[PDB]
């Protein structure tokens, strides 16, 4: 559009490049603008253009949609994998961990209120602001590390699939790389059960390619997140939990004691 114009690029992906861009017409502010090169994808501009409304603290702002298509949302700083990049030794705070999980789970929490899932969460799209504010990102329309078992197995892909991405930010938070860093499905799956361990036959999901029969003991968590308290190792867990239904949910999650 010719109200904005394009400085730098953000991201380059399948799903198209962003990028950083001059809104000249609202004080040259610095927006993120992508790109789109027709009837039941109606519904998630309505979604959004909705979800916006709430203004959550924790999602980044949509600013307007013109046409084949471009998108004008907030620019924001950095997201959380430059942000883990340059914090010194011994990494992050222990209370900046707990702070910024508590706004990732808010964030995910008011999606999933509002009928949302993100689907790929990642800390390439977990955005930080200059005050320290998470802002999610990249929802609304690779790396498998952060994908739920049940995708990977594709069986079931409601909300839960975010809960399982939120342990592997909030371990990589602590050890400040990724925990299960497998290169397909099957190598992903793998890494995770080498950790978490084998789940019984009940939790395997019935009717699907990959049998549990395929694939280990369950490993203590101290050992791979290093130092955590048995609250975040209490919640943790119960983010990393292979049945969906037995995974904690963002509300229950605001909850727990770790917050308290
Ligand atoms: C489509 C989006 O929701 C969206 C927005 C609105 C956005 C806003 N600010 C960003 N701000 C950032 C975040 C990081 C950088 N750098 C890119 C170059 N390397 C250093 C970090 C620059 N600007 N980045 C944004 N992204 C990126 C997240 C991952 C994919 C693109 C986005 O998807």
């Amino acid at each position: 559009d010719q109200q904005y114009e394009c400085v730098a690029e953000i991201g380059e992906g399948a799903y198209g490049k962003v990028f950083k861009a001059r809104d000249l017409k609202n004080g040259g502010r610095f927006v993120a603008l992508k790109r789109v090169r027709p009837l039941s994808t109606i519904r998630e501009v309505a979604v959004l253009r909705h979800l916006e409304t709430f203004e959550h603290p924790n999602v980044v702002r949509l600013f307007d949609v013109c046409t084949k298509l471009t998108l004008v949302f907030e620019h924001v700083d950095q997201d959380l994998t430059t942000y883990l990049d340059k914090v010194p030794e011994p990494g992050v705070p222990t209370e900046t961990i707990k702070d910024m999980m508590f706004q990732l789970l808010r964030g995910l929490d008011f999606l999933h209120s509002h009928r949302v899932v993100h689907r790929d969460l990642k800390p390439q799209n977990i955005l930080v602001t200059s005050s320290g504010q998470i802002k999610l990102a990249d929802f609304g329309l690779v790396t498998l590390w952060y994908r739920a078992p049940e995708v990977l197995l594709q069986s079931s892909y409601a909300t839960p699939v975010d809960l399982w991405s939120v342990g592997c930010i909030f371990a990589e938070m602590f050890r400040r790389k990724p925990l299960f860093r497998g290169s397909s499905d099957v190598d992903q799956l793998g890494k995770i059960l080498d950790v978490i361990g084998l789940p019984g036959e009940e939790d395997w999901p019935r009717d699907v390619a990959l049998p549990r029969q395929a694939f280990k003991s369950a490993q203590p968590i101290e050992k791979f997140v290093t130092d955590i308290d048995e609250l975040g190792k209490d919640l943790l867990l119960k983010c990393l939990t292979f049945n969906p239904a037995k995974r904690i949910s963002a509300y229950s999650a605001l909850s727990h004691p770790y917050f308290q």
